[PDB]
């Protein structure tokens, strides 16, 4: 689990979004595995505007932050699970690093800010759902 949240907005794993995310829906796409949510409260999280392609990310289920060095957002083909059939999903970011279901939405940061969430993995690799094309997060 986890979530980003900068301005009035709550950046989730889209297969994690709870019914309040979907009764304050502000965007939201499938392809990428992500859901925008608006909030009353003002977040402190910021959004790299970078070319980034190491950082570090959140894995709960070693309860540690790992270095890693991670591919270009691409169209990457990620297997079967209990939220979605075996499909392409596209600016997602592969790394070598743990990775357990419950782990997304842990934070991938660099120097710049929040780049992405968890949201794949297994065998010893973890992806991320790329947010740094996604400009509107900065203003509203
Ligand atoms: C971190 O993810 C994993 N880690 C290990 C084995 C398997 C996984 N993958 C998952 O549980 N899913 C759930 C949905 C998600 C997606 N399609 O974006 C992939
Ligand atoms: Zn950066």
């Amino acid at each position: 689990s986890g979530a980003i949240y900068v301005g009035n907005y709550r950046v989730v794993n889209r297969h994690l979004a709870t019914h309040n995310d979907w009764a304050n829906l502000v965007w939201e796409d499938s392809s990428r595995d992500l859901l925008v949510s608006s909030t009353t409260a003002q977040g402190c999280d910021t959004i790299a505007r970078c070319d980034c392609q190491t950082g570090v990310y959140y894995c709960s289920s070693r309860r540690k932050h790992y270095p890693v060095s991670f591919s270009k957002p691409s169209l990457i083909f990620v297997e079967a699970s209990e939220y979605y059939p075996a499909r392409y999903q596209s600016h997602l970011m592969l790394a070598v690093g743990h990775s357990e279901p419950g782990d997304c939405g842990g934070i991938l940061r660099c120097q710049h800010g929040v780049v992405g969430i968890v949201s794949t993995g297994g065998n010893g690799l973890v992806g991320f759902a790329d947010v740094r094309d996604l400009l509107w997060l900065d203003e509203e």
